[PDB]
Formats: structure tokens, C-alpha cells, sequence
């Protein structure tokens, strides 16, 4: 079979170029109104295929800028807007998570929400098509729905561990005596909302004969049932740019990396293939604090730290042992530089972090985090 890199090459090979299209897609936008201007342009095109031409984007009448750079900025800005839970289309999957899911009540907020989701799908599609990234991390069932993969009990673990553990107990033990019914109780606005999982659900006892169905219905309720039209609209837009059959060569981890550049960073592998300069070593107090910091950063923050030091967010295949710098093989590097007063600096050409010898973990935490959020 093919690993991720070979799959991606294969994928691009099949993604043929449109010839029956204008040679560029022109889009003039104002920053104060990027979302509305982008929506009007991208949903107004005569043919979705027009969006496959070279992006020719202009902000606030600013002429004389590299159209390649402007596009990348646009994908960033439009992501921030589209995925902002304030608009009510997406929401965080849990109070303690940073991953996004489709808001079941998206329609209450926005009568025209299906066209907004189709638009979001078109833009996601445009990112994949033009080799750019969306800035946003979705829950794993989002990616699976895109790929028409079944949502499973396991998917519930990454999103809600308490719930996952309860359904798993149900799967492994006879639940009959608990006298559970085919209903779901959701806590909202200081009240309990009960929903029947099937007709007459309240009077149907969960047992070993029907618990596989119970679990299926609970999972569909949590991730699918209430957001079918929304996701259908997103997929419609997405598939106007990327043939659905082509996207199927990827699994859900590969797809997420493809679209959003996010994934789980093996800090162990990162750690073992780091080099040290000018006094630093694996056992050095400051270094011990560095790895302590990295270990307690979110996957998002780990990625962005990697981005800061290397210049890119991509984690090399076969791990950090094969990381490249600017002039050949160059391991991730931490060098002692500067006094504790200044922030850490990055030499991207050498994948090198210049790290002052801070005198406290919390100071290191503060200084390192400050440096990253500028990138
Ligand atoms: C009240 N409805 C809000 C609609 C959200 N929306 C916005 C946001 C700001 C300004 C205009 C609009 C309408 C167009 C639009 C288009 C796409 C998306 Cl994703 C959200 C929105």
C-alpha cells in the first residue's frame, strides 16, 4: 500500500487541471468585511470550477502584492471568521476542548445556514485544491462523515470521556438491571432535555439483545442526527472542488492533516531527536523545563511551536530523526542564547530554537508562549 506522502502525490496526480476556466479567479475584498465579501463572491460564481483557477485576491485596494501570499492570508482570515462560534455555525465540542463541531442549533441563529455551510465547504475545498491550509480543528466524526466512514463508540472517547466510559460499560456488562430506556437526557440551560431514541423509546429497556442498537442510536444522536443537512451542505460545496472519490484515498487522520495541518505530535520522538548547543543538554534544568512545557501544551500549541522553530508546521515522515533544515539534514535544535530578559528567537533555516537560560519553569512557560503567538 501507500503511506501518507505517496497517497498525497497520487491524489494530486488525479486532481487534473481545469482548462475550460478563466486563467485566474479574481476576488476583491475588504478586511472589515472579509466574510461577507468572500461569501458573496464565492457563492455567486457561475460555475464552482471557476474557483479552481489561480487565486487573484486583493485586500482594500492594495495593489502590488504577491498574490500567493495574499491568498494564504485570506485562508487564515476567512477560517477565523467561518469557524468563529459567535456566528453559531460551528461550536466547541466541549467546554474543555478546542476542537469544533457543527452546532445543532445553527439554523435557529441563521435561517440561511445551509448556504453558509455550502460556502464553508467550497472554501475548505479551495484550500485542499490549491494546497493551502484551513485554520481550524474539527472533531474526528467530522472527518469521517466527509469520508462516509461510520462513527463509532471509539470516536466518542476523543470528545467526551465520561460518556465514552459509560457506553463502554454498557457494552461490556449486562445493563438490563439498570433499567435504562431508549432515551437520551441532555443537560441544558439548567434543565434536563429528554429525547426518545426511537418511537416509544421511553418504554423500551436496554438489554444485551438490543444494546448494540442503543449505542448506535446514542452515537448518531451525539454526532449525526441533528446536523445531517448542515453536513450535507458542507460536503456539497467541498465536493464541487474535490471529487468525493478522490478524497476517499485518505483515512480520517490523513484528511485532517491534509486540510488543516493538525495531528498528534509525538513529543517523545521529537525529544529523542533534538540536538543541544552551547551548554545545553538533555539533563539541563532549562531543557527539562522546555520539555515539561511542550508536554503540557495543547496539540495546537505544540504544532505552532514547531511552526515557529522550523518555519513550517509539517512533521517529517518517519519522525523527527529525518527533519530537514535549509541546507540538508538538520535535527531540531535548542541553543543557549541571550539573557532571561528577552523572548526566545528562532533560526528557521537551522530549525534552531535560541532559548535563554530562564530561572523558573513558569518564566520559561510565559516567555516561550509569548514568542509563539506572534507567529
Ligand atoms: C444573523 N445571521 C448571521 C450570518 C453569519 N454570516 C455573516 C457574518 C457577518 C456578516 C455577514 C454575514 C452573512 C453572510 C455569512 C456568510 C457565510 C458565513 Cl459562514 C457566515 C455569514
Amino acid at each position: 500500500s501507500r503511506d501518507y506522502k505517496r497517497k498525497y502525490e497520487f491524489f494530486r496526480r488525479k486532481l487534473k487541471k481545469q482548462n475550460d476556466i478563466p486563467n485566474k479567479f479574481e476576488m476583491k475584498l475588504r478586511r472589515a468585511t472579509v466574510l461577507e465579501d468572500s461569501y458573496r463572491r464565492i457563492m455567486g460564481v457561475k460555475r464552482a470550477d471557476f474557483l479552481k483557477a489561480r487565486l487573484w485576491i486583493e485586500f482594500d485596494g492594495e495593489k502590488g502584492l504577491d498574490y500567493g501570499g495574499v491568498a494564504r492570508e485570506w485562508f487564515f482570515l476567512i477560517s477565523k471568521e467561518m469557524f468563529n462560534p459567535y456566528y453559531g455555525l460551528f461550536e466547541y465540542s466541549a467546554t474543555d476542548n478546542y476542537t469544533l463541531q457543527i452546532n445543532p442549533n445553527s439554523g435557529l441563529c441563521n435561517e440561511d445556514h445551509l448556504s453558509y455551510f455550502k460556502f464553508i465547504g467550497r472554501v475548505a475545498g479551495m484550500a485542499v485544491y490549491h494546497g493551502k491550509l484551513l485554520d481550524g480543528f474539527f472533531i474526528r466524526p467530522f472527518y469521517k462523515m466527509m469520508l462516509h466512514k461510520p462513527i463509532t463508540l471509539h470516536d466518542m472517547e476523543s470528545v467526551d470521556s465520561e460518556y465514552y466510559n459509560s457506553l463502554r460499560w454498557i457494552l461490556e456488562n449486562d445493563p438490563t438491571e439498570l433499567d435504562l430506556r431508549f432515551i437520551i437526557d441532555e443537560e441544558l440551560f439548567g434543565q434536563t432535555h429528554q429525547h426518545e431514541l426511537k418511537n416509544g423509546g421511553s418504554e423500551i429497556v436496554v438489554t444485551n439483545k438490543n444494546k448494540k442498537e442503543y449505542i448506535y442510536l446514542v452515537i448518531q444522536w451525539r454526532f449525526v442526527n441533528r446536523i445531517q443537512k448542515q453536513m450535507a451542505a458542507f460536503k456539497e460545496g467541498f465536493f464541487e472542488l474535490i471529487p468525493q472519490d478522490l478524497i476517499k484515498i485518505f483515512d480520517e487522520n490523513e484528511l485532517e492533516l491534509l486540510m488543516c495541518g493538525l495531528g498528534d505530535v509525538d513529543v517523545n520522538d521529537w525529544r529523542e531527536h533534538t540536538k543541544y548547543k552551547n551548554g545545553y543538554s538533555a539533563n539541563h534544568q532549562v531543557i527539562q523545563w522546555f520539555w515539561k512545557a511542550v508536554l503540557m501544551m495543547d496539540s495546537e500549541k505544540r504544532i505552532r511551536l514547531l511552526q515557529f522553530v522550523t518555519g513550517t508546521s509539517r512533521v517529517p515522515m518517519n519522525g523527527f530523526a529525518e527533519l530537514y533544515g535549509s541546507n540538508g539534514p538538520q535535527s531540531f535544535t535548542v541553543e543557549q542564547w541571550g539573557t532571561p530578559e528577552k523572548l526566545p528567537r528562532a533560526h528557521t533555516c537551522f530549525n534552531r530554537l535560541d532559548l535563554p537560560p530562564y530561572e523558573s519553569f513558569e518564566e520559561l512557560w510565559d516567555k516561550l508562549q509569548m514568542a509563539i503567538e506572534n507567529t
